């Protein structure tokens, strides 16, 4: 690493194969029924599609949301040749819930060939997890390995609206469901012990290019840090965050106190974007107090006399207004202006995190990664959950 | 068994201990965040209390969820005993209880006078053991027996305080903005086993718990399959526990042997939770299905409704009995009390846990209203049971 400032931003364009778009995430859950039921009326993300005991797959219990382009998949075992996705194992889901709760088992792209780009990603170095399958109406499957036990899954599939999820999923439109106002993921963040291995391993696999770095001195604390590297495709629309701990600091880095909890490498948090976030946010809040999400407490008010300072002309005073009230972080350099905020846990324990973003600029279609990461918005997201820690600490 | 109309109603009061209430139930997760989450919003159960690494728990993190008087604990293992709040908690136990059930009932808690004595008074009279009486501070006790497979009957003691915690080391919440849906109390937890003799006359041997009600294959089941039932009741009747075991030999498996291989043994099948307006909870819940909340087994036919138009529509309104249709509400009716009753679809993965929103209508004696109005109806128990029947047969036909 070189730090924030001193990396030079290129991108060579040296993807290995057609990654298009994220396609879906993939939590495997005790019960995907709860996980589902949660997060749907959490994010606004209605049910669009099931695969289980009642469409004839008595292999798995799956259960697909969606917002947009937002695609959230939620699969349980039940207590094999019916299985929608072949991949599946109902030993390692079993496993799974047991080792960290809640949390992601694939991050998946869309790919113009699931094959070729198992095939060119392995003959780069990955790690094979599932080997390709058809699986049917033109759809192709197949898996290598990420970091940890999270998968990489490629997803092909020909062009068209009537196409089903995966085979085998029915599709579901609830009578009187709403969204509210997700759009896309924008980005998916790894947590590792260590950080070049890992950017090497997948960068080799996929040529996804280096998009941004932060070292400790970028975004750390006074007290604690991190290192962190972004791979980006071709089009800067898939972004993936890969964070390592610093150590030998007075406190113990949130990155490592992650792979303590969950028990290794994973998704520490997912972004999602929306072209309102506040209105987003208006929403995700007012389930808040009957089961939806909560969110890390916000900076204090002069933080927002800096936003009207730093991004005054672009946001209007209604907007930053609403920041405040929300509690969300502002950043912005000469493309973007950058409107994040984190939820607190979103399961049992202090691991997996959720992270509603809205970029503003770079209209052209918006450029993908407009805004970048802002060093400003990375370094409150870490005091917030440096702080968040010494809260639990605080009261053994 | 002789059955539900030759079966002749008596209450010895032979309770060995003091079973004041039900005090909460307690599922065991290995993802508790998740389903106090669905359920919350599902039940109009905002959270009121927890115990977790927010509280200094490091040994297991524990949601309670409440509308009045109902109580449903979530607990699931973290990844530090001695932080505990819950004594009786063992990781190891909780690991492969959620591994081999799913989402699904560990205990069922009654508030007793006394933890120590209801544990003794229990086990001298044949209670298996399953946690030995613990003080938990604060005037708070803590004992377990098992009750049915792998659900143990919890006694939880305290003194009468306003604001006493739930358990000593949880903390209280309270959400602005928080509602509930009217939910007031449990009605009913319902056991499957595969022989219902030796375990009714387990419990009924341990608690002193009298017979309340009892139902054979033809009074409830189908032209295709059946159960037996009997409910064992305290001395008020205001602690009901049915247990159900599965009858073979006939053209389908039971619904309760369907429960059982695919619990994975015995379990609590279903919680009835009762309301003193369960038409307007059940508008509330519905109105939160197309976000996540729960769906309710499709209603009976036309017909159904224009039979308890003839066998109730003396002592309820068109409103009430229209809206029972439009809703799916099951109605019955003896010389003392209505009963409107209603059951979820599976509220996991798995078609074995669901729940029941119950309304009983009369007994009206301050002002309370006597246990077990109503008591268990025949007819509405028949329907129950088709319903899930025929639940099962959709859920075939996709195969
Ligand atoms: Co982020
Ligand atoms: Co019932
Ligand atoms: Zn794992
Ligand atoms: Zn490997
Ligand atoms: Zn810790
Ligand atoms: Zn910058
Ligand atoms: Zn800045
Ligand atoms: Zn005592
Ligand atoms: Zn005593
Ligand atoms: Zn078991
Ligand atoms: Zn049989
Ligand atoms: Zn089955
Ligand atoms: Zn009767
Ligand atoms: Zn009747």
């Amino acid at each position: 690493l070189v730090g924030h400032r001193r990396f030079v931003r290129a991108n060579p364009r040296s993807d290995r194969f057609q990654a298009l778009a994220f396609h879906h995430v993939e939590l495997w859950c005790a019960d995907a029924a709860s996980a589902a039921g949660r997060f749907a009326f959490a994010l606004g993300a209605p049910l669009a599609a099931r695969s289980d005991l009642s469409t004839g797959n008595s292999a798995h219990a799956s259960l697909l949301l969606r917002s947009a382009s937002v695609a959230f998949l939620f699969t349980a075992p039940y207590g094999a040749t019916t299985a929608s996705i072949p991949s599946f194992s109902p030993g390692a889901a079993r496993r799974f819930a047991a080792d960290h709760g809640l949390a992601v088992h694939a991050v998946a792209l869309r790919v113009a060939d699931a094959a070729d780009a198992f095939r060119a990603s392995v003959a780069a170095g990955a790690r094979p997890a599932f080997q390709p399958a058809d699986l049917g109406g033109g759809f192709g499957l197949a898996e290598v390995e990420l970091y940890g036990d999270v998968v990489l899954r490629f997803v092909s599939h020909p062009d068209g609206a009537d196409a089903p999820f995966l085979p085998g999923f029915e599709g579901v439109s609830n009578p009187g469901a709403v969204d509210y106002g997700l759009r896309r993921f924008d980005h998916v963040v790894g947590n590792v012990p260590e950080l070049a291995p890992v950017a090497a391993y997948i960068s080799g696999f996929t040529g996804f290019h280096e998009f941004a770095e932060f070292t400790a001195e970028d975004v750390g604390t006074a007290e604690s840090g991190l290192n962190s590297v972004v791979l980006a495709n071709n089009a800067e629309t898939v972004l993936l965050p890969l964070n390592e701990p610093v150590h030998g600091t007075k406190r113990r880095s949130q990155i490592q106190t992650y792979l303590d909890h969950h028990g290794g490498p994973g998704v520490q948090h997912i972004a999602l974007a929306s072209d309102d976030v506040l209105g987003t946010l208006r929403e995700m809040r007012a389930r808040s107090a009957m089961g939806g999400f909560e969110f890390l407490a916000p900076p204090p008010p002069n933080y927002y006399d800096g936003v009207r300072r730093r991004a005054g002309d672009v946001l209007s005073e209604e907007q930053i207004n609403e920041c405040q009230e929300l509690g969300v972080l502002v950043d912005r350099d000469d493309q973007g202006v950058l409107l994040q905020i984190f939820t607190k846990p979103v399961g049992d324990r202090p691991t997996f995190f959720l992270e509603m973003i809205q970029r503003i600029g770079c209209m052209e279609y918006q450029k993908g990664g407009c805004g970048g990461f802002g060093k400003g918005n990375f370094s409150e997201l870490f005091k917030s959950i440096e702080e968040y820690e010494k809260s639990l600490e605080a009261k053994q």
